[PDB]
């Protein structure tokens, strides 16, 4: 029994941290086989991050400009080049503990754990959703950059996220490791438009069905309404809509506690209409959004079939 | 900025999980050098749990009736003994990934990380907080026992906790890794009430401070309290007692925000009494108790001269 944001174990991930220093900033990288990739604006001077011609710095710099640490050991850096936002520097040495890996690009609202990182060296892993205007709500100082976000699907780590920056309201902005933005940011210092964030509504009823799992039962009501009707009252308190792709993904929850999804989106519309009463679910006083319904089934066993 | 649950990063305990077997009970083990420690229930029947004598038990065992699995190699047991709860199996072969680390007793209010594990297999990492009635909430379903609890100190990992026991309220009981219960439990199926939980005050004060640090001042006020006059207020609401020694571990934060401690008292003397009239602090509609002063120092990067 119990409810709790979880992360994945975090040892894959952490033999491939290292340390890039170019000039006077340093930064952490993830380094796979003979690659390490970290964001690009590593190489700027303050006056650069203004307005950064990257493709002309890069060619200015030579290897010699970018230190790596991995540990103790210096690793030699013997070609660099741009894909995106992220600088790949090759290396003379292949990282022996680089585990089966993919790059993916993640959807908003999928979760995913973050390994943050300063110097080089991992320093704590916490799960994060990515919210729907691409933006990840962190917790991250000075030198987090390169900080990576990943799952483990399988046997094979899935990275898909990489840290770049805070914008001035203290969210969290970065790139897939293909080095392409989630959103519309840019590394630079700039003007960062966000959109509005939204709650993430098929996580909300992923997380009451895993309440009523754990026997916390008390705001489920007999109602059931239909999908349109509902998506009328919860856009109305900056809910995303419901599509019957989340209908479906929700199913395996639906089955296991006999809730109708309709029956927990009548539920779910009261709690909004009519608050919580002074209540906690799973022992939180607002709706929680960040878990996913496959994290819900494999933090409550369900995919059992006896 | 921002402010998160955040776990230490697991890999240098994933290296020491196994799975212990013994006769049909599997669950985890912990290799550090050529011991394996886990929790001794794992020799019991259905039977025996009801009502064991565990000398007695542990006399018909022979080292061959202890199956030890580090990923797919089997660890020859050459011993076995019991320390207080704890079995520790004797292997001849020293784990290579052994940290360096140490075994502490914990306090209630302090955090460590949970490396919740399932046939020897590292699955989840949380940070969770010893409630002051000895009890953990944590997420851990069948087969978890053994999963264990952690704070690490740059190289050196101090283990605090080695799961042994859901009781019916769904909330976690165990060990520390001399064996002994945490809190007034015991590892039998009896009846065994846990303490009323009470609210971890001087994590509150410290929540508060990351609140203030992370630009969140909506409900300090010109309210002055004595330490007397608060601890009165918050013992009406289940709050443990705050002391002039945790008055002294909040002084760093304190000191970064200017605000005293006994005003930062005032503050949560009025939520206490009033709520938060519809409002929320970092994120939350409740007063947060599971983070130490230290996590705050920690993830504000108080502990700076400049
Ligand atoms: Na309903």
């Amino acid at each position: 029994s119990g409810f709790r944001k979880m992360a994945f174990p975090s040892g894959k991930v952490e033999g491939c941290m290292v340390q890039v220093t170019c000039g006077t900033t340093t930064l952490n990288g993830l380094w796979l086989d003979d690659v390490v990739y970290c964001p690009r604006h590593v190489i700027c001077t303050s006056e650069d991050m203004l307005n950064p011609n990257y493709e002309d710095l890069l060619i200015r710099k030579s290897n010699h400009n970018f230190l790596v640490q991995a540990g103790n050991v210096q690793l030699r850096v013997i070609g660099h080049s741009m894909q995106n936002c992220v600088l790949k520097l090759k290396v003379d040495t292949a990282n022996p503990k680089t585990p089966k890996y993919k790059f993916v690009r993640i959807q908003p609202g999928q979760t995913f754990s973050v390994l943050a990182c300063y110097n080089g060296s991992p320093s704590g892993v916490y799960q994060c959703a990515m919210r729907p205007n691409f933006t990840i709500k962190g917790s991250f100082l000075n030198g987090s950059c390169g900080s990576v976000g990943f799952n483990i699907d399988y046997d094979c780590v899935s990275f898909c996220y990489m840290h770049h920056m805070e914008l001035p309201t203290g969210v969290h902005a970065g790139t897939d490791l293909e080095g392409n933005f989630y959103g519309p940011f840019v590394d630079r210092q700039t003007a960062q438009a966000a959109g509005t964030d939204t709650t993430i509504t098929v996580n909300v009823l992923a997380w009451l069905y895993a309440a009523v799992i754990n026997g916390d039962r008390w705001f489920l009501n007999r109602f059931t309404t239909t999908l349109n009707d509902f998506n009328l009252v919860a856009m109305k308190y900056n809910y995303e809509p419901l599509t019957q792709d989340h209908v479906d993904i929700l199913g395996p929850l639906s089955a296991q506690t006999g809730i109708a999804v309709l029956d927990m989106c009548a539920s779910l519309k009261e709690l909004l209409q009519n608050g919580m009463n002074g209540r906690t679910i799973l022992g939180s006083a607002l709706l929680e959004d960040e878990f996913t319904p496959f994290d819900v089934v494999r933090q409550c066993n369900v995919a059992t079939l006896q």
